[PDB]
């Protein structure tokens, strides 16, 4: 029932939905979701790329937009911005009711910017100075140049979503990175309470990519196993001595959000991602039909920390196999990027 969203909250789990677009937040339906438990909102580019052909109250913003010596990727972000701000707005009442600690919006920065540091930089400063909302986090993938661009933008105050993490190695790095920049904040007497960063650890791409070839005892076992293991490291970085004086002091910790958590395999329960993985201090970003199916027969438990002996112990499987799960997660960021630059390159056609 709906109150399930309700029951995970106290569980420590926020609930967003993983989709965004101009009828969703102009026919109520995004404030109202708020109201029953959702608490944010992610987009990317195939996201936007879905919204922008389907929905039909972008036809007339796309023919204003084309009367004006705009490039296409200027009316991509003239329609995107406005969503993102639109949502903003509506989630703004829960972000200011937690202290800014819910009530979030994600915007993705161009992926062809996806290896350059100084220019994600620029792009995720205007972006942020663009929607001009202090609930909107910039969306930035978690390569190496992302993770410098990450510390950057931390100590210029800025809230960050850093994406497509398949990797425990390369999360950690991002912990790492924004500690630097809160710490450089913390220096220069600067603010930090309002400074919230997510890490979307990707879910299902990892089950997807490897249960073809697994025994059977593994199927559909290792996304949850990398993802608890996830967890327990980031239970043990921000609770040592070197991250609580900041917390002291004031800093948020970085909080792992599961994307990718729509089930793709039929042979699994479509609630699998989502009821396997609730946990204090997290996040779980659904496509719709996920949330509608967590709604109808999920389940609320804290089930993100249990059995983590089983969980150490197939990762150790894994790699008896022979599956390296850090050359797994380059492989994969490196497929979304690629993914995400088709689906960018998809909606800027109609807008030319």
């Amino acid at each position: 029932g709906m109150t399930i969203l309700s029951d995970v909250k106290a569980l420590g789990q926020q609930i967003w939905l993983d989709n965004l677009s101009r009828s969703l937040v102009q026919s109520g339906e995004l404030a109202q979701m708020l109201k029953q438990g959702v608490c944010g909102v992610t987009s990317n580019p195939a996201i936007f790329q879905k919204a922008f052909a389907g929905d039909a109250l972008y036809a007339d913003e796309v023919a204003a937009l084309k009367r004006q010596n705009l490039s296409p990727k200027q009316r991509y972000e003239t329609m995107a911005v406005a969503d993102v701000r639109a949502a903003c707005d509506v989630c703004l009442a829960e972000h200011e009711s937690t202290g800014g600690k819910t009530g979030f919006v994600s915007l993705e920065v161009s992926p062809e910017l996806a290896k350059d540091a100084q220019g994600t930089v620029e792009e995720a400063r205007r972006l942020h100075a663009a929607i001009a909302r202090k609930n909107a986090m910039i969306k930035v993938p978690a390569t190496d140049a992302g993770i410098d661009a990450l510390e950057t933008l931390v100590s210029d105050g800025i809230s960050v979503n850093l994406t497509l993490l398949f990797s425990r190695a390369q999360t950690l790095k991002a912990y790492a990175a924004y500690a630097r920049g809160i710490a450089k904040r913390l220096a220069a007497g600067q603010s930090v309470a309002h400074i919230q960063v997510v890490a979307s650890f990707f879910i299902s791409r990892v089950d997807s990519a490897l249960d073809a070839t697994l025994p059977d005892r593994l199927k559909g076992k290792t996304a949850i196993a990398l993802a608890k293991a996830a967890y327990q490291d980031w239970e043990q970085y921000f609770t040592a001595p070197e991250f609580a004086a900041l917390e002291a002091q004031g800093a948020n910790r970085v909080q792992l959000l599961w994307a990718s958590t729509g089930v793709k395999n039929p042979a699994y329960p479509d609630t699998l991602y989502v009821d396997s993985l609730i946990g204090v201090h997290t996040v779980n970003t659904v496509p719709d039909a996920t949330l509608k199916a967590f709604i109808d027969h999920g389940t609320a438990k804290a089930t993100l920390t249990e059995s983590a002996d089983e969980a150490r112990a197939r990762l150790a499987e894994i790699a008896a196999l022979g599956i390296d799960v850090e050359t797994l997660a380059a492989r994969l960021q490196e497929d979304g990027l690629k993914q995400f630059e088709e689906a960018f390159e998809k909606l800027l056609a109609p807008l030319v």
